[PDB]
């Protein structure tokens, strides 16, 4: 019953998220984390980043007919984590084989030629450790890059470069 | 005026494709066509494009553990079409919703800031007219840009701009 | 919204349904469809089935005190669809979580050790396509078994196996 | 192999139809629709109507020596449409002048003194809509009564006075 406050996550409520229609649950503890980037434009302020989390959701919900933004979490260059489908709802970010067994976090921006600032990277790792402390992720979870499970440039070369060094990454 | 009347396709063996291990079939006539790009590099000769079709397949078969290259057909800038999974086999290029009901054709290259050459676009429209002539594609099939059904930049800003002018493009 | 008033539905007055007292509405377009069975007596003729539809409403209204037959539509082995609360009104067939966001259709009979006849499955499917055309359902709607969203045997072992092969089925 | 047909048509084989041998094709989109009655017995259940469709085809095949049942589609009082020669084959229901430019639908029964139940009327109109839906009929298609293109009592007094009230009816 150990209680920690590892969630310095901006709530859907707070980034003006449209309401989710998703009902399918992940079974904890989740063993995989798949890292992607939106490939889109980036933000570096709480205000713009909240606004960007919105556009990403608008795209998935309005243009694509999805029950909610596809990621469980989004990482801003502002150093904040934006709540997506969360720890308990199966996301739609890495395909039918990986979605039901993973948490998909995506960095807001295109990282083919830039690396996300340290605070975005710090936000991501602290987010994952958080998950472990909650029991949402296996203490020994594995990190995959989006391009490792689906044909895509995601999460971007430079950021892909970075996640390959991470302690929990696995081929 | 009689039977086998359509398009020139570089066959699997001619580009050295690894044997296909896929078996799930499409239901002809197919109604949808999803246009993508590889997002990687391009080619402009029988030899380089036949080399590239191989890589793309390699990526999808080794690195992604798939039964065959994800696309039904790949388009080269050498103005030729490369047999992928073909007309009758369910591909893996657009998600579990569109894959079973569409034919995915991928242009080899990256077209965000670059358009395919005239002959690659002819090769592609010619392939479709061929799909119709054979009863593999509905007479009134619909063309979709990858970004219209999956979150991605595919098939690149420029190509995306082009397929939307197409007779069979339905938003 | 659109001109294709669709398919054939036996209207309320024809199967002689007591007037409905329901008022809550579903929001168009609806994302989910929950298939169930009545676990009651089966019928195979326009006359026998109308009677059966009447019995189900009767049980729901008179004994369970609902504002109307719980299902949005009922499906007879006579191969005809029967109107229930319709496409616009919130039904009562899958609990508090699902009734507000779904369309519940029910095959009239006990499909534990029987399958409904081909025509019944055809009417059921036609109804859904019709729903899409009308805009009552999402083009990318989802079909769920009653047992997937509630603790029940419904819609029967046989029919459950059958709805799993529907292109819109998502577990 | 995908969801069944609009109009919930009973397929040739489901009513144990003898294989067709007709080859002349209709040039859909077709302009006219001719409504006739079989002047045979009527039926009001799928079982009795499957047998009636069998009987009508057998009289056309065994006795008149035709390539198949004359009507493109048959309608039962059970409220189902039965597949005849379908949307693509020239019929043999209205004469050398009409069969080449029409779709012939026939109500199973004698409607001189009787009327067909609403469900039979509904299947018919829906079948017609399902026609254009598929693109087998022209948008502004015209409905003619059998006795409007040939000297005959078909489709009977009662049914004839009804189809006059239909919206797409003519002279
Ligand atoms: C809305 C609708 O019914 N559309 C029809 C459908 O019945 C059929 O399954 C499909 C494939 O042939 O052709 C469409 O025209």
């Amino acid at each position: 019953e150990d209680p920690p406050a590892c969630g310095s996550i901006v709530p859907r409520r707070e980034w003006r998220a449209l309401a989710s229609e998703c009902r399918e649950r992940l079974t904890r503890p989740v063993r995989y984390v798949v890292v992607s980037h939106t490939a889109g434009s980036h933000c570096d302020t709480p205000a713009s980043c909240a606004q960007q989390a919105q556009n990403v959701q608008s795209y998935h919900v309005r243009n694509l007919g999805w029950c909610d933004v596809g990621y469980n979490f989004l990482i801003g260059e502002d150093g904040l984590v934006y709540e997506g489908r969360g720890w308990n709802i199966k996301g739609a970010h890495a395909g039918p084989t990986w979605n039901p067994i993973s948490i998909g976090i995506s960095f807001m921006g295109n990282y083919m030629n830039r690396v996300p600032p340290p605070r975005a990277l710090r936000a991501a790792q602290n987010l994952l450790a958080c998950g472990v402390a909650l029991g949402a992720l296996r203490s020994n979870y594995e990190v995959k890059g989006h391009r490792d499970v689906q044909p895509t440039l995601s999460p971007g070369d430079r950021l892909y470069e970075i996640i390959q060094t991470w302690s929990h990454y696995r081929a």
